[PDB]
């Protein structure tokens, strides 16, 4: 049975960058539907196993996509803000990111044209791959988990979805992304990448 | 060279089911990018195609896609809205949805349904299949036109992108397709349905 | 615990439209290898549903939705043909097929076309809508199943992929449909799409 | 006013990693109408282009990639491949392939997963990233072309549609990429290679 985390923060501690609003609906109404609806495909797919409904488990997989993935990408999201977040990341991760973006507002760059870039709904993600020893920068459509369909290791992601910032920023996505920089928490990025490094 | 089509109406003409934030946006904004973006995509697709750069045409095609179709949507989407649409529609076409779906809240339900279902950006559709002769509703990803991905003539269309809906409704999108009853222009989808039942 | 079906007559009981080698290797080595493929999927699924891994899960999905697919199309594949089979189909499903498609005649030819039309490997489809209550045709990519991607009930399914008439028709797929009309088992078709009617 | 490129070898120059059948019906036959399907592509799209018809040139868009591709990938295919072909790599080719793979070996290896890896039909390759400025490797569905899909500059492909082995190497792919390793062009691999870094 999955649950709905409580945010590390209060709905408007990302303030100005983010709105409470907008983090409010974002955690209790959008978040909130995916985990309840995670959990009824899950029960769901779990009957069809039991039964060999092969049919039944592959009718369902846009479902336990969809919301499972859009469970495990907002709860990344919600620890990848901080409230005392931005500036820049130091030790391995910073000379990780030079070493394989150039320098950091290389990275900035290149996340915030994957973000922008992505055409409906979806996220950008910083990740790790395993196999290549390196970081990486990918876009995934829909809530389409970074690890599940791709195998990276997610770092820092990105929800270019209009809810997350429409209300605010309305049409200007762009505007969105530059805000964001402002509440990474590098210090949550840090340890997913140094958790991932061993 | 494409343009951005006058709207048939006021950016409030919609009260209070769709608001005039929502509808200046949408078209001064949105659509005004697709149009803009379209024009900028074709002239550097008959710049490939001149040259005979196969690889560039690839290319262009997610981006021709996404903003040709965002163009083809949005200027049906304004003509199927109007200040004194609801209701029913009636001759034909009302036969017609009765006969292919039961009846005329039947045919609700139906595309309501499938508006509703879209996981993502999208929009709702209810169009002419001309080869079975009868009507046909259809659901279509992001920008993703229905004509040109399916071969269905376009005669209603429900957009179900969030910009179409958060700054009003919110995360309730059903509340925003049961309001949206109320301002569907019949009297031009009828003569999308009688332009092509000949 | 699935299992391989019993190929319903002899590896050359369909001579000389499709030779017994094609259906000696179709049988006993691919369809086998989809079974066992899928039973070692699913497995790996009870497992992570019971650990509550939605990644895994998620990872997981290409590999059941093609080989159980396989298993899935394959097995009603086989039961669509015989030595018996050819000429059409009589009673309900004739006066379906004339109604819905004009003729026996104009059907072959719509099935045609849709399992001609598939680029790269797939599946064309005779299949019931339930919704609509009458028949339907589509195409399939690779495995994907008609039921679980479609909603579509099966009545009579045409492997196009290259390994099912490479050897004997070349890379002239035409030559491969036109031969298969004649073993259709019309009487299989019936039975399936009698089960979904009443 | 694309054209047929004239295979580099004879037809059988391959024997007997790869039956000069093979070669014969793949070039000939496929090729060809690639090429042709394509020029006929291209005209309906000046067509469409001129007369502003965005829906007409979104519904071309599947035989354009298809085709083109078709072309593209099989158009490099052939260069790829030499009688003298086999080995391995010297110089800076081979210093970036154990650099970003570990070994030739491990590489080969790679390919050869990322090439048995595809499901249904497709392409393994071995492309060069100009934004990170190193080797790597992706699979391609049906006839999506490397480039024009992923913005990689192929380097050495690998077809891996049924048709490229189903004749010699039956349902056994692992046979055929075992096999046309013997005669992959490094000289070609080499100046493609070359062409991209400076
Ligand atoms: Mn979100
Ligand atoms: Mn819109
Ligand atoms: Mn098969
Ligand atoms: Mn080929």
């Amino acid at each position: 049975k999955h649950s709905l985390p409580d945010l590390p923060y209060d709905y408007g501690a990302l303030e100005p960058h983010i709105n409470a609003q907008i983090m409010q609906l974002h955690h209790s109404k959008q978040h909130a539907a995916y985990v309840n609806n995670l959990n009824v495909t899950e029960e769901k797919y779990q009957e069809a196993l039991a039964k060999g409904d092969v049919t039944a488990q592959i009718a369902l997989q846009p479902a336990l996509k969809f919301n499972g993935g859009g469970h495990i990408n907002h709860s990344i999201f919600w620890t990848n803000l901080s409230p005392n977040g931005g500036g820049e990341p130091k030790g391995e991760l910073l000379e990780a990111i030079k070493r394989d973006f150039g320098s950091f507002d290389k990275f900035k760059e290149k996340l915030t044209a994957a973000s922008v870039g992505v055409q409906g709904s979806g996220w950008g993600w910083l990740g790790f791959n395993k196999e290549r020893g390196h970081l990486q920068i990918a876009a995934c459509p829909n809530q389409d988990p970074l690890q599940g369909t791709t195998g990276l290791i997610p770092l820092l992601g990105i929800d270019v979805w209009e809810h997350a910032y429409y209300l605010q920023y309305k049409n200007v996505r762009p505007d969105y992304l530059k805000a964001i920089w402002n509440v990474i928490n590098w210090e949550n990025v840090t340890e997913r990448y140094m958790a991932c490094k061993k």
